[PDB]
């Protein structure tokens, strides 16, 4: 029985457990709760336990066979429930609160990640490995599109192989999966949830966040960025550096538009019943993350064949499909169109 479970590995018995690879809100006696799941994020928490300003849960309790994981139960607002209520004026001030934690903790952790366990420690290789082998689903996929990709794009992918295999002073310590659900503003301030996803990458992947997932405007992934980088550069000195800075950013954020293409593209080209999301229609989330990507990645300097082969599948796209670039339903309420 889970609660029996539970009563042992934390020396108290849940008077209540309350199910949210199971995660379990389990309530004891004056308002106090703990969040179980029952089956790296135990030895990320523990990596995190002595980071300040403290932004994760601190881990509890594991059991001997480490199928129940006991942590902190930080309560708060969640980044997704800010955004469905807020305005763009009135979220900006959290949203660069956000940023700048996350720009302590990768700075902070970047001289400290020999002490992650091996696999999380060799996250970034596998992802470059497994890059090798995206260019050719990436091909298939413009095949699919009856997009040709451009001339050099096999030298061009390379590079950016090689570019995600050296994330050089970049590396650091990575939560991996950030999403509004997991992300809190408490009163002391934002808090992260959730580091099933955790490894050593380059602190730019975690920025994807902002700068390419959520479908921010670009009114609110400029500052954030821009405030992200300032605590970063207080730790790291390579973010100091403009040029090098700027092309960390347009590194990954060409891996995540490539990445991100192959997931659910084709769903897109067969119809348009489909839904990214709920609130938000597959063909115009699809066509947003496109001008999105070739829009930034210009200002970012991008003129190469990976940019081109882009530029062009945008083009096709937004001709053959005659729905247009959007923004999520209940997001910020209404937004000037992409």
């Amino acid at each position: 029985p889970l609660e029996d479970q539970i009563g042992a590995l934390l020396g108290e018995h849940p008077r209540q457990i309350v199910p949210l690879a199971q995660v379990l809100r389990c309530h004891f006696q004056d308002g106090h709760s703990v969040i179980v799941k029952s089956f790296g994020e135990w030895d990320a928490l523990r990596f995190l336990a002595a980071h300040v300003p403290a932004i994760a849960p601190r881990p509890l309790a594991r059991s001997k066979d480490r199928r129940l994981v006991a942590m902190e139960d930080l309560r708060g607002e969640t980044l997704a429930r800010l955004l469905e209520r807020e305005s763009e004026a009135g979220a900006r001030r959290p949203l660069v609160r956000i940023a700048d934690a996350l720009g302590h903790l990768h700075g902070a952790q970047a001289p400290r990640v020999d002490g992650l366990p091996r696999a999380l420690r060799d996250e970034y290789r596998k992802q470059a490995d497994e890059c090798v082998a995206l260019r050719g689903k990436v091909r298939a996929l413009l095949g699919r599109a009856g997009v040709e990709p451009t001339p050099g794009f096999d030298g061009a992918w390379l590079e950016l192989v090689e570019r995600m295999g050296s994330p050089g002073p970049f590396l650091t310590f990575t939560h991996g999966d950030l999403a509004p659900s997991n992300v809190l503003l408490t009163d002391d301030g934002p808090r992260l949830l959730d580091f099933e996803y955790t490894g050593a990458r380059s602190a730019l992947y975690d920025v994807m966040f902002w700068e390419a997932v959520v479908p921010f405007p670009r009114s609110l992934a400029r500052p954030m960025t821009q405030a992200y980088r300032r605590a970063l550069a207080s730790h790291l000195p390579a973010a100091r550096d403009d040029a090098r800075f700027r092309r960390e950013l347009l590194t990954l954020k060409t891996h995540r538009f490539f990445w991100w293409l192959t997931f659910r593209l084709d769903e897109a080209l067969a119809g348009g019943d489909a839904h990214w999301v709920p609130g938000w229609r597959l063909r115009p989330a699809y066509l947003f993350y496109l001008q999105n990507y070739v829009s930034t990645a210009r200002r970012l300097g991008a003129r190469g064949p990976l940019l081109k082969t882009a530029q062009a599948l945008s083009s096709r796209l937004r001709r053959g499909w005659k729905e247009r670039a959007g923004y999520p339903d209940h997001f910020l309420g209404k937004l000037k169109p992409p």
